[PDB]
């Protein structure tokens, strides 16, 4: 393999979701289930719109993205 380049990655920074080892709690949510290491977080667009985008945990942790707050985890760190 290696020629099949159709993969799901961060639509914000382009990097792939290479870290999804974190068990969350109190979610029990399902937006067509969860993606492999990818959390679609509902963010706000500067054009005045709300969009679900696939964001990598790296970007989620760095929090340097245009966000509408889509993280309700009860643990700080």
């Amino acid at each position: 393999q290696g020629h099949m380049i159709m993969a799901k990655r961060c639509e914000v920074c382009g990097k792939a979701p290479r870290s999804g080892n974190t068990v969350s709690h109190s979610d029990k949510k399902s937006e067509r289930w969860f993606r492999p290491n990818l959390q679609k977080v509902r963010v706000v667009l500067p054009d005045g719109t709300i969009k679900r985008m696939r964001v990598c945990t790296s970007c989620l942790k760095s929090g340097k993205v245009k966000k509408y707050v889509g993280q309700v985890s009860e643990v700080g760190s």
